[PDB]
């Protein structure tokens, strides 16, 4: 396990830079409409902006040394978070090395933290927005030359929706249902359309063709319909659900799309684009590499053509391993089960906030007692009045005390986005660090 | 089923004003510090702030009535809330003719909206707070004369919570285990403790002995660190757990608290105060009536001593009633049973918002077709890119079309209180309304 890994930080920065004649370290241009120079100077300042102190070096023991540094307006217990903005810089220099072909478009709904939009900017990547809200927050706080670097990526969206994308010059936009295509047709007459497909995502920790994706077969009637309301198709996307270490899913997923493709010219439409979406995991089994490996082949074969960009829409790559949640242990008592002692605490964060992704993302979170006393049954509950609001029940772990912290990481990706604000209990108190050299 | 009881409200106002000499319906004051006049006068002014528009007549027609009116800055299209705050009202009104004796904490937990909490103020109740936060926003409203009037019923609470708690005054806190005495003892030393223990709560919708409750056995040791540690003991609480109509439950609650009366003179205390918490419906089986017929006995028979005021902590009671929520179908699309179809509708609020209650109160609310078209299979979603975002899967149902409306009654507790904007997705417009005649 590794804190960081400079190396590839180094190589993102330099490539398309003066210090190596503006040359790319492969057939294609850097991310984004900034130069190399002018890359490195955005990321500087948001990195000033929010007062990041940089601290080099395992990552669990980067992490245990930066908390027991933390703990010491807001109180001495109250619970925070150390969000490690140069794992974000670090995950955008592994996947330039690793699919440069492919041009990232963060995932707002993952972690709308503007800090994180601002890092993400800077770096050349683009903006996959879910609502009208994430397109004006996006918009409104201009973090793109241009409404081509955003993709509304729900295939299913409200008319008021449709309205404000259409305004304020959005054109890339989703479907994958007949009725939509309509809409789309009335409300976005400027707009791109990107046709989603369904895909065999059983593998995955969250499986999202239930609700979205055309099936291979209404592909056909989809395109049909898109011809008809003057509706111009321009591309192709798909999801292989969320947290999917499934290799064979990927490559499963471009072939049914090239196969579209083909369907597409049919009607009338040459297809531009190919969103390959997410589902790429943020945290060091199936790695990453591993993935990039079985894709990039399939990628070549396919759409080696070079008349299409190929572009993606990760969420948790990004943010996962950021951040760090700080957790104080702060009351405590002993039961009987039914001399055997079950031992019961209740920590300043839980179900109903951070802790939300236990039931939305199906996570199972680490639990690490920061200064680590004999193995007893224990239950960990969050601050609120409620019994449910638990993320430990009846398993063994250390007796604490009173005074002690808990260190949560990898909590940077569905989790704070999702949490709501029950018994009027938030984790607020932010430390922004960075793991990699950047900013002197 | 019925829209209103006009009744009850006359009553209930009418009591303790000079249109009856000053005399109350039983041997019990009024609840709250002002008159009967000016607790009349309070409540129009709140009416009056949040533009009430009053409008009397089934629950269900009256609901349904009062949505096609409220149909035709926010959307044409966007979801929105029907707050009845006359209901609240009936619900106080509802709760003095059926237990004078026991004076209502309302628990800010449930539907901490300013006009619900204004209401209740202004209508004599007390207010149940778990956090500085809760504290902060009934003081920083002034909704009290004093904090006497807020118990801080979160029996494990951090210390910043204390903290803020004892400079603002406040005294009536709760405590279930021995290291919470030592904790209060140190930052509340104006505190007066009340005790809450255990109940069979197997019969609730959401059952908290698990977390909180000291244990029958346990009180013994409690006791003996309260006077250990100079924290003065006044009182005993419970709850038998969140929607529950096992009457048998608050019978055997009562008796508990009794024993544990006796066995704290032994220690140098004489408790005041009995503290009978939550778990009555409020909705139209097992009624509140029954609940209060079989609590007043017991009431009487140990705590119709005389020397001790009996108060309660609902939140679900008085606001579930108050609202209904509705919500636009803005998409759809049909699929193929594995020519069977299943039909599967995109509707604009859902698990991530006002229907995480579905996950952490085990709710099953009833989703109304606005104008009812054959049975369908269908499966309904919450406009978020999740496919878990989803309130109905796969079950009989009208096949309904775009532009529809789904109205939600019964929507006032334990819904928006814990809501979450993921995917940037809230419930934004309240309509006000009033089923009852007050304030001409």
């Amino acid at each position: 396990s590794v804190a960081s890994s400079q190396d590839l930080v180094d190589l993102f920065f330099l490539e398309g830079s003066q210090a190596v004649d503006g040359l790319c370290f492969s057939p294609y241009p850097i991310y984004g409409w900034r130069t190399a120079e002018e890359r490195r100077a955005a990321v500087c300042e948001v990195f000033k902006t929010y007062n990041v102190v940089t601290r080099l070096p395992t990552r669990e023991q980067y992490w245990r040394r930066l908390s027991n540094l933390y703990t010491q307006a807001y109180e001495p217990e109250d619970p925070f978070y150390i969000i490690d903005l140069g794992r974000v810089v670090e995950q955008m220099a592994r996947w330039r090395h690793e699919l440069p072909m492919v041009r990232p478009y963060f995932a707002v709904k993952s972690n709308p933290q503007p800090a994180v939009l601002e890092v993400l900017s800077a770096l050349g990547a683009g903006f996959d927005c879910a609502s009208k809200e994430e397109i004006h927050m996006v918009l409104g706080r201009q973090l793109v030359a241009s409404p081509d670097d955003i993709i509304f990526a729900n295939p299913c969206k409200q008319l008021g929706d449709l309205r404000e994308a259409q305004a304020c010059g959005v054109t890339y936009v989703t479907v994958d249902n007949p009725l939509e295509m309509e809409k789309i047709s009335r409300l976005m007459p400027s707009a791109h359309a990107i046709i989603r497909i369904k895909t065999n995502d059983s593998k995955a920790q969250c499986s999202f063709s239930t609700k979205f994706g055309a099936p291979l077969e209404d592909v056909e009637g989809l395109l049909e319909a898109a011809r008809q309301f003057n509706v111009t198709v321009c591309g192709v996307s798909f999801h292989v659900g969320s947290g999917n270490d499934d290799q064979s899913a990927y490559v499963s997923a471009v072939r049914d799309a090239y196969q579209v493709f083909q369907q597409a010219v049919q009607y009338g439409f040459k297809c531009t684009i190919l969103d390959i979406g997410g589902g790429f995991p943020g945290t060091e089994n199936t790695s990453f590499e591993a993935i990039a490996r079985t894709i990039r082949p399939v990628l070549a074969e396919l759409f080696g053509g070079g008349d299409v960009t190929i572009i993606s829409e990760p969420g948790r790559y990004f943010t996962a391993a950021s951040h760090a949640l700080l957790m104080n242990v702060f009351a405590s008592r002993t039961l009987r089960l039914s001399e055997p002692e079950e031992y019961q605490y209740y920590v300043n964060d839980g179900l109903y906030h951070s802790f939300n992704c236990i039931l939305f993302d199906h996570a199972h979170p680490t639990l690490l007692l920061l200064n680590d006393r004999p193995l007893r049954i224990t239950t960990i509950f969050g601050p609120t009045c409620d019994s449910m609001d638990c993320i430990l029940k009846k398993q063994p772990f250390p007796e604490m005390k009173l005074g002690d912290w808990l260190l949560v990481p990898d909590m940077g990706s569905y989790t704070t986005a999702a949490a709501g604000f029950f018994n009027g209990f938030a984790t607020r108190r932010l430390e922004w660090v960075s793991s990699v050299d950047l900013c002197a």
